[PDB]
């Protein structure tokens, strides 16, 4: 699980 | 599993 | 599962 | 399932 | 099971 | 696990 | 586990 | 268990 | 476990 | 671009 | 770009 | 860029 | 970039 | 950047 | 950048 | 940076 | 920086 | 800078 946010 | 927002 | 929201 | 919005 | 919008 | 937030 | 805020 | 804040 | 605020 | 092979 | 293999 | 082999 | 092997 | 081998 | 092997 | 083996 | 091998 | 092993 790779939850990512930019 | 991957969940990405730019 | 990948979701991306550019 | 790949699911992307640009 | 492939979903795109641009 | 990894989430990231930048 | 690892997550990141930035 | 890694968590960062910068 | 590591946890680190900067 | 995606691209999948299963 | 993404690209599966399974 | 996400690249995945399983 | 997120690449994942399993 | 994410590279995650299990 | 995170990496992680296990 | 953060780098894991286990 | 953050490295850890168990 | 950490940096563990066990």
């Amino acid at each position: 699980i790779i939850k990512v946010i930019k």
